[PDB]
């Protein structure tokens, strides 16, 4: 009968049949080992490391602008002012910014033969040891491979480049941009979680427009600031602005997003790191610093092209920004549930161990338990 | 003999003993809970959400190129004409365009002192409120302390800048090009999911070259065409062009490849939505709308440095892809499968205790189940 | 009594009662079911899989820099030298670099009337077919209406806009800058993983200066020399450097840092792959290869505006960088732990089944498993 057999499936309840054993050690180490393993799954999984939320990446826009002007008077270049417009190079980047604050000029450049900066490589003797068409280790010009004199006293190899060649060995100290350790740098960050629909950004509800006009940056005192000064960005990363501007470097300035979404929208705020993402070594390294070269170019009367030859020695300030957003989801809460659930049975599997094989009544459980089916 | 309990264990087979109860309302009810589990872990867990799948982020290239030619005729600067390699500063962006819709120029710049522009701060008297060194608010110059006449009404302190000094009070209204709105946008988007191996790019197969030549994209009946207008891109986030184009923004092109790499490739398409990245709020922003500051070098016959320096106000195009795809794997559908056989046993525990403690036969069935070894 | 109640919970060890059947058939097959579910979930989820670890994604900062010198003697423009300040433009990018390797010039711009470039659209007769105000396919100028004379021959459409116009229908083939197949591009990457605290570059510990002084990749010999020859890179992509130069191109440089942070540091290793992310496609593609155009802005001596205009062809270098680390977690080791455990009463489920409806005997089974409480 299909009908009888439905209804015996849906009108019956079935139980496992269980066998009770008086025993205090066993019941007691079953106990705790439950509880052991509740405590785990609680604490641990829930409480401690959220397992039961689902999380999020996010998604980040940033917009960044330098403040501060310098004052320079040397002797080669002479009495100057050096602006927004003049010591970022170029005007706008994408998450990062470049502040130069030291330099090497080439100017009045023009195409020709003109002898190599004197060296060990470069020093001929009779229009010998020079090789026609070697690019060489500058990879400024091509040579010739004829001896010429670059002054009274030395002769060496001849190229065709721009000319006069860069002489960069001299790399001026201290720094040529030495204030601007004394710039500000404002950073707008506006973040995106796809996932949850949620989006914030860096200045908070409660950050005036009045307090953003003379605030800067400082975890203790005005740790939602977000504009910065160079040389205590550089300062905060363990290292010191005037040292490292000499040859330049690599500053990251870290912004994390990790809220949880469970909470209010109020407690979703960035934290800043900074770190430095050059390294210092000077037997495992290559183009130490940062650097890049960038020319100018002009026309002489006579219509010929000049160019200025400037090596830009300076900080590259990176903005990273990362971190996850957590919200409540039942797949997670239910996967820890049912793991929890199938962990519970090591405690009998367990304790089964000890009654059946380590007790001397080892063999009156195992004739109680197990029921033979000849 | 262990080759006796070998065989034992390998040729026994043990199942536990159960006990089957005849009660309509709890058979009914752990029926009910069991189904109530079996849907939850079918339809939420495997249909819905795909917890089948294993899931890898994409990787993206974009480039972008855009059309149109602006004229315009003006007083200050006149008969002008504006093609793609004026408005776009600079030419080439990374996932990132800026066009340039207003602009405040000042031309023929030079180093030397020059009074500050008039205001409430840089008005002085009697060469009295002026301080040497100071930078001040504008930080386009450095004070000198002595008052100079800017013009035969007022008198204002001294800087040390490039000079005349930048006059950035009256942005121009309407915008200069206000043209740039009929401007057309197009975006080349390769993608890539390195875990399945899976490349693809936003012009499908079916997009032809003839038609891509007049195609605009419009959601309803060209969703595929990545030529876009940014007017309507403008519009499409619910903002306007005219208004947005006086100070500048930030909009985002924002492209979505979330698609099941369980079907047929030709059904991993992009899906296009806008978003204004920048907030309109005068209590608590700073540097509103969006603009920078570059500037054009040039050489006087006598051999000084000039410069024009721009303030350039437009809207930057961020292209934001972002998507995750999906692809058939046995762990997480084992890691279901086990967590819905674990929980299957709540209903067992919520009948044993309605059987065992909400009955009159509940010592009847205390005693059937539970077996005591004295 | 709550207190006696209390001591039975706390000292009583509950266990199930087992039914043992002897059948040879069912115990090994139950015997074969755990064993092939033991070695799933040992072998392909802890082993195989490394389902015991913890993901995080990879946060990358890239530095490029590219080497080498071209000479090149053509008649439009006469003998030159191409060193790294005039091929890449601009000088720094972000995880990018934009070799030149063509160009086309059009030098002494001025605004004003001129012909369009004869062809099917622009050649009109009778100062009939041209329409006023219509920007045309060009976009490089704005049509006033006149018909005017190209030269002696045909009669072109007036626009208003730079002049003379570009003509870019003629790409010098080969390519302008075929020695640029012979740079070096030098990749400096510094990873960081924020969830393990963990740091590398690119360069190891074991590379000396000396070494990468003189070295080129090439993975049999020197998979882990950060300088690569332009030429090999699109080689080993499965492409010509010198066709690809022609009209220009997209090539990836991906870096992969896949690395299990349960061994030494050391092992933590950049694989370097290659791919090429534009598409040669004559039937479905808009603007193919890789251009873009900028301008040089210049002064006459009679202070109007000059411009030279380039359209640059060339291949753009996009540093890819993307991995997953992994640790030891407790989380998901336990999570797989019981998941395994619930998967291990699918064989005594089978079992089960195979023994109560498929055998002689399935009624003396059925009758010594199910007890009825009538
Ligand atoms: C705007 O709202 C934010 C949101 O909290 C306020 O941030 C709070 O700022 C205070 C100090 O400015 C923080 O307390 C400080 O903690 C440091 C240790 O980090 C301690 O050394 C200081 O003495 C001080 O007690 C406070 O933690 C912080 N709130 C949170 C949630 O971190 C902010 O003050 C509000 N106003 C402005 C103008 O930003
Ligand atoms: C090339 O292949 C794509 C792949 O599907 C085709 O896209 C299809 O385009 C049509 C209309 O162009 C879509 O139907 C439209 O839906 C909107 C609602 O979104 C409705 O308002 C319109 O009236 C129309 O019914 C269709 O959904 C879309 N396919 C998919 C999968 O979304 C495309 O048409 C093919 N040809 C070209 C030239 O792109
Ligand atoms: C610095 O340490 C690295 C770390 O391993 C060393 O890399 C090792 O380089 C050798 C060859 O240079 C690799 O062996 C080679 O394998 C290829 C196949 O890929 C084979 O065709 C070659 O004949 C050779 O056997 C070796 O696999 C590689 N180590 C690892 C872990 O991959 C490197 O050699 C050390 N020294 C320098 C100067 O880099
Ligand atoms: C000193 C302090 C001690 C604190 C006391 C210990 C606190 C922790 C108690 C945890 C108790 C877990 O209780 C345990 O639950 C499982 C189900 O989950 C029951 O298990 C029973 O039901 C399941 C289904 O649900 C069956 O598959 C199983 O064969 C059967 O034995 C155990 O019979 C019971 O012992
Ligand atoms: C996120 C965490 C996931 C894991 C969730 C765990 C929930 C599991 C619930 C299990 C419920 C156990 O349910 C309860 O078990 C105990 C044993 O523990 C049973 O108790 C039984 O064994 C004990 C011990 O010998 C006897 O003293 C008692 O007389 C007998 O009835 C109860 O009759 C039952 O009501
Ligand atoms: C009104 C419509 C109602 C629709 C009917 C209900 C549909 C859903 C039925 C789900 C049935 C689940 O069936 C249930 O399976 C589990 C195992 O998973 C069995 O459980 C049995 O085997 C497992 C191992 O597999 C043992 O650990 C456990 O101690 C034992 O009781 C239950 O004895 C049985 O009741
Ligand atoms: C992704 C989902 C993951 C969860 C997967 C769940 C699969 C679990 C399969 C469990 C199989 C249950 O297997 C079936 O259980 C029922 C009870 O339900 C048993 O039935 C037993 O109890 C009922 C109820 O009192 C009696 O009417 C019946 O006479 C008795 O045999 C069957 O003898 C067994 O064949
Ligand atoms: C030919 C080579 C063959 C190699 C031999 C097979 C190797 C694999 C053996 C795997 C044995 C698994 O052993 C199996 O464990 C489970 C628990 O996990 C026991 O299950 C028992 O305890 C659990 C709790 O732990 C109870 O919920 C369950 O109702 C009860 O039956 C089974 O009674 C036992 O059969
Ligand atoms: C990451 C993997 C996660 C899964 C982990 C699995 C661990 C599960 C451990 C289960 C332990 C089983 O524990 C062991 O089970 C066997 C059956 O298999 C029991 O053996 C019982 O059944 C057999 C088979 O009929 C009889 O021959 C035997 O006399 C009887 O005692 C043992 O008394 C018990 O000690
Ligand atoms: C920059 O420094 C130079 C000298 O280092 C200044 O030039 C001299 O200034 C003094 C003081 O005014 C005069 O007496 C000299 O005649 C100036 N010339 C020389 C050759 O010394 C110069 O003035 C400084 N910059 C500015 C803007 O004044
Ligand atoms: C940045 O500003 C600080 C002042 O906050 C400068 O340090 C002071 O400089 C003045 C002269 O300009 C000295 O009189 C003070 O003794 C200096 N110290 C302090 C604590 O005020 C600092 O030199 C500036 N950075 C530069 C110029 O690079
Ligand atoms: C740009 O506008 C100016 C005036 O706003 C034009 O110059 C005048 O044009 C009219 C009409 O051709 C002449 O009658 C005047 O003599 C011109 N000069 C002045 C001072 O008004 C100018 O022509 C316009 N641009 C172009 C390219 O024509
Ligand atoms: C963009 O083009 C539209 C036309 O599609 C312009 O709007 C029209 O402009 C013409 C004159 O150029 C007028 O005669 C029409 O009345 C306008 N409206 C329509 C619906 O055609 C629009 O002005 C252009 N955008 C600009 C110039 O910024
Ligand atoms: C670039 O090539 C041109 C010719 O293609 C060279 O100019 C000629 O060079 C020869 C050999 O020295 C002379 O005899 C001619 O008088 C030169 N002029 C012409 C018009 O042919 C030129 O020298 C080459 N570049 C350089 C740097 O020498
Ligand atoms: C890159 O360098 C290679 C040499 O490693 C050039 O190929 C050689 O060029 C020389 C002349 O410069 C010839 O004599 C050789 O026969 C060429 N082949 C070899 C195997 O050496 C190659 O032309 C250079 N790439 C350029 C110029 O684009
Ligand atoms: N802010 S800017 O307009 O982008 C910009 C500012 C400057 N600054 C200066 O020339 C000031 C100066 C004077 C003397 C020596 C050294 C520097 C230079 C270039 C700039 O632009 C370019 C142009 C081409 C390529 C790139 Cl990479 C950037
Ligand atoms: N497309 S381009 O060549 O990159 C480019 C185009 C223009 N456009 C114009 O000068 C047109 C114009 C005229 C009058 C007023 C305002 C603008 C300006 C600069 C450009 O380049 C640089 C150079 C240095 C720094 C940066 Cl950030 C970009
Ligand atoms: N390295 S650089 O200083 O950035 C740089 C180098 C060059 N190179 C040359 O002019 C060499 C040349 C000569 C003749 C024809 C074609 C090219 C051009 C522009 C450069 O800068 C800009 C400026 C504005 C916008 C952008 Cl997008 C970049
Ligand atoms: C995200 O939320 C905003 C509300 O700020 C809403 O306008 C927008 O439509 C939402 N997007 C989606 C995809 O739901
Ligand atoms: C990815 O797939 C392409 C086929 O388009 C193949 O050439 C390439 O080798 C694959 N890469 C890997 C790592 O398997
Ligand atoms: C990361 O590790 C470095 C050690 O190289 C340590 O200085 C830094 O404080 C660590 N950061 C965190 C957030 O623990």
């Amino acid at each position: 009968g299909c009908c009888a057999a439905l209804a015996a499936f849906l009108f019956e309840y079935d139980t496992p049949r269980i066998v009770l054993i008086r025993s205090r050690k066993v019941g007691l180490m079953n106990r705790a080992v439950q509880l052991l393993i509740l405590a785990y799954v609680i604490g641990w999984v829930f409480v401690w490391e959220k397992g039961y939320q689902e999380t999020d990446s996010v998604v980040s826009s940033v917009t960044t602008k330098v403040k501060g002007v310098a004052v320079t008077n040397t002797s080669k270049l002479g009495f100057r002012i050096w602006d927004v417009a003049d010591y970022v190079i170029p005007a706008q980047e994408e998450n990062s910014l470049f502040v130069m604050t030291n330099v090497i000029l080439t100017m009045n450049q023009t195409q020709g033969l003109c002898p190599e900066i004197p060296d060990a490589t470069t020093v001929c003797k009779s229009d010998a040891s020079c090789t026609a068409g070697s690019a060489g280790t500058h990879s400024n010009g091509v040579s010739t491979g004829r001896c010429v004199a670059f002054n009274g006293s030395v002769k060496t190899c001849e190229v065709a480049a721009w000319c006069p060649v860069e002489d960069d060995t001299h790399v001026p100290q201290p720094a040529f941009l030495k204030a601007a350790e004394n710039f500000t740098l404002l950073v707008k960050n506006n973040i995106w979680y796809p996932k949850f629909n949620f989006s914030k950004r860096n200045i908070l509800p409660n950050i005036t427009t009045t307090y953003l006009k003379s605030c800067i940056y400082d975890a203790k005192t005005d740790p939602f600031c977000p504009i910065f000064r160079l040389g205590k960005i550089v300062e905060n990363a363990g290292h010191s602005f005037q040292d490292m501007a000499v040859e330049g470097g690599i500053m990251g300035i870290q912004v994390n997003w990790d809220c949880n979404l469970d909470r209010a929208a109020s407690l979703c705020l960035p934290r800043y790191s900074f770190r430095r993402l050059d390294t210092r070594d000077v037997e495992h390294n290559v183009s130490p610093g940062y650097n890049f070269r960038f020319a100018k170019y002009y026309r002489d009367l006579a219509g010929n092209e000049q160019r200025t030859l400037i090596k830009a020695y300076g900080i590259r300030f990176d903005i990273i920004v990362f971190g996850k957003a957590g919200k409540f989801d039942i797949i997670p809460t239910m996967i820890n549930i049912g793991s929890g659930l199938a962990l519970l049975g090591m405690a009998t599997v367990l304790c089964d161990i000890i009654v059946l094989y380590c007790m001397k009544k080892r063999l009156y459980y195992r004739e109680k338990k197990y029921k033979y089916v000849e």
